[PDB]
């Protein structure tokens, strides 16, 4: 998987908007997740409580959690796919299967795209979609390495 110069460009540019409202994003990227993918709610033992949006928009759990996430996502994405160094360590902490990080990047794309739709279009998307791709795999790689099927 490789993105263009260009393409990355893109990806850091709405990037630097997500950065803007770091929290607010998180909470709706995990909201999105969890009402598309309700079943993964009662994996997370800081998350099962959360039975309903209104409970999701008010939970201090759900929201430090999607700082954690797109800090972690963000400082990766902005070495331009030269991220071995924060990936293998992030690959050890997790477990979290590949499908769940599909979920997430699937929520990452409607979200930015409903939040900023003049700077996400369709280049764009394609770009934060081929990064996310590159993300997963790395990930995916650095997991098979320890055996963790993913």
């Amino acid at each position: 998987m490789v993105l263009s110069e260009g393409e990355w460009q893109l990806v850091l540019h709405v990037w630097a908007k997500v950065e803007a409202d770091v929290a607010g994003h998180g909470q709706d990227i995990l909201i999105r997740l969890f009402k598309s993918h309700p079943e993964t709610l009662e994996k997370f033992d800081r998350f099962k409580h959360l039975k309903t949006e209104a409970e999701m928009k008010a939970s201090e759990d759900l929201k430090k959690h999607g700082v954690t996430v797109l800090t972690a996502l963000g400082a990766i994405l902005k070495k331009k796919g030269h991220h071995e160094a924060e990936l293998k360590p992030l690959a050890q902490s997790h477990k979290i299967p590949i499908k769940y990080l599909e979920f997430i990047s699937e929520a990452i794309i409607h979200v930015l795209h409903s939040r900023h739709p003049g700077d996400f279009g369709a280049d764009a998307q394609g770009a934060m979609n081929k990064a996310l791709e590159l993300f997963r795999k790395d990930i995916a790689a650095k997991y098979k390495e320890l055996g963790y099927q993913g």
